[PDB]
């Protein structure tokens, strides 16, 4: 039921079965699916495609105008959102800018929590946790099972990798490969091992962590350079397809790749003062 | 005065002097005490009980659902707030859950100030201040007279003692002795002394100070472990009652209590290299 | 236009071209001014005063009560805003108090983004960028064409000159001179260098550029102590006028000015190790 005391334009698409409450503004061309609801105090901008089962929470704005300043008014924006999310109190989701498409998107079954914001062009995928005042600059893309911490930030144009920890605070300012966990390290982040926590409650077995982990020790451990263990990565996965979303994040890398930048003091060479 | 543009459900008991302003919308069972002032667009959550003389701005939302996996709808929950409070725009307080009690509960005399949140099962006791962007995760307890400073985070059951004063952007994973000051170790948080400020302020004297910081060395500057300090501690809040919050706080920590790990560079035996 | 749902006290002097939308709330003795929009569910404290052409979004809350222990109801609080801003989703900006002038004032063609906090007392200035999650505490003032990242915190009574970039969640505690980029030292902030691509975009030259850098490395390079940098910058000042910024914020300090604590190790002193 749309209750009296909301403003839709009579342009809007609302399924039957939504639930739009009191004191909601909903703007031009808006489609809102079946069992969607909407508490209160919530602002649904022009052109804003939502699916089904949503629960979306008072003062979420969704779909309005971009933080950019290359946009001007005449551009189209848009925000699209799946099926099965809950969008928490004073989340902020903006609608894509011209110089991409113009496109804003969230998968399905996510939990996108207080203050949380998605900015213009982002590209959110599904099973994501956004704790409590993430902030997510233009341009990111969150692969599934992801979870970001509180307050956690990132950077325009970086990645996080499927099934990716990323703690309290962190800085994200370079593309984070999959199952990886990250910590703060008090002004940007560091690769703190594999998500080993995530990954075993997800139904991860023995062989597949085993084979996540020598990938880790490829990528920070062996002494490498990123050109020989991607090399050393790409044949890994071969053989052992749960590795593939490494070959995605690191081979399409737009900002470069998460390091650990004090590698050389734990790595193999500093570890093997002995024979055998 | 209940404002004719408000919404408020019809077995909610608002006293006659509560003033209930434009475009609130207050649930079912909820009961708001004498003299509260509910500014503007404020929602409040079924169930929620509010004292006396509160003072609640716009787009703060309390009682309301409790991010929490382990919930569901059917579960109770519940806000409890005292008397006497201040709490300012966009801060969102949830109820309880199941696994406790499924109450969130708030005393008096406190501020809470722009975006903070106070997550389900949280125990805030009186005269705190919460300055802007505090994070308090599920089952957090704040003492009486604390002062998290702004942007500061309290992971799960973390407890922050009486008089304690918590630095910018500091984070709390383990609790917090009463009368600490707390600084940010970038990631993390350290003790940097005693609360003199606040305790001064409040009418401790000389004599309180001088045992309160005698127990900060005990704790943190004599080379003892947790069990022999604790030990010592215990007996000197025999005879100065002024300790007694120390006994609480450590003898029923569930995280562990908050320690320099740098305290071996600093404490007696590092500063004793004469006799006499 | 003023919306037939929006909240408008009698007093209030609204030009015919302002857009006040639906369910904003308009407090008493306020002037709004031509071609400013309010977009939904804007709140607009007493006594405030908005300029023409500005932009401001949903759940912001302007001119309200300072959050100032020292404030009592009966005290005149102000929030004077000029022409051409855009204030973002969840934005606020609190009124002055009677310590001062109470007065909280914001100047013309600023981008305040989402979550943004202009605490009691502040003065910004024109063509600032505070980007999301911004704090500023009481007294702080902004420069000119400052940019102030994501989630930067500013304590009281500091100075941020014209021109400066402060990076994602630094913590600024002293003034920052003109030009200069900040980044964050995990807790607190540092001098990184000069702000080269703000200052190229806005039209400076070389020779410009030049004399800043100079200053640069009077300041933070040249092992002098501040008495005697500050000696050499007024005389600097003398020839080239671009530098006049740096007599007015090192001049007028209230907080002391931002330092290299770590300078000695990167100094002229550090780095001469041979004639010539």
């Amino acid at each position: 039921m749309i209750h009296s005391l909301a403003v839709v334009h009579e342009s809007a698409k609302i399924a039957d079965s939504a639930i739009i409450g009191p004191f909601c503004v909903i703007g031009k061309n808006v489609v809102i699916g079946e069992n969607t609801e909407l508490k209160s105090h919530v602002t649904i901008g022009d052109n804003a495609v939502i699916g089904k089962n949503n629960r979306i929470f008072q003062y979420a704005s969704i779909g309005d105008d971009p933080i950019d300043y290359t946009y001007k008014k005449g551009d189209f924006s848009q925000v699209v959102i799946g099926d099965n999310n809950i969008i928490r109190e004073c989340a902020t989701i903006h609608g894509g800018t011209a110089k991409e498409i113009g496109v804003t998107s969230v998968g399905n079954n996510n939990i996108i929590m207080c203050y949380v914001h998605i900015g213009h062009d982002c590209k959110i995928g599904s099973y994501i946790n956004l704790v409590n005042g993430v902030g997510l600059a233009g341009h990111v893309h969150i692969d599934d099972y992801a979870i970001l911490s509180s307050n956690v930030g990132v950077h325009q144009f970086c990645r996080v990798g499927k099934h990716a920890f990323i703690a309290h605070a962190a800085l994200v300012g370079k593309d984070v490969p999959p199952y990886l966990m990250v910590t703060a390290v008090n002004a940007g982040s560091t690769p703190c091992g594999i998500n080993t926590e995530g990954l075993k409650r997800r139904g991860f077995t023995p062989e597949e962590m085993k084979k996540i982990k020598e990938v880790y020790k490829v990528l920070y451990r062996k002494g490498l350079m990123m050109k020989e263990a991607f090399e050393i990565i790409k044949e890994m996965a071969k053989e052992d397809k749960v590795l593939e979303p490494f070959v995605d994040v690191i081979g399409t890398s737009r900002r470069g790749i998460l390091r650990d930048p004090n590698s050389s003091s734990v790595d193999k060479l500093a570890a093997a003062l002995e024979h055998h």
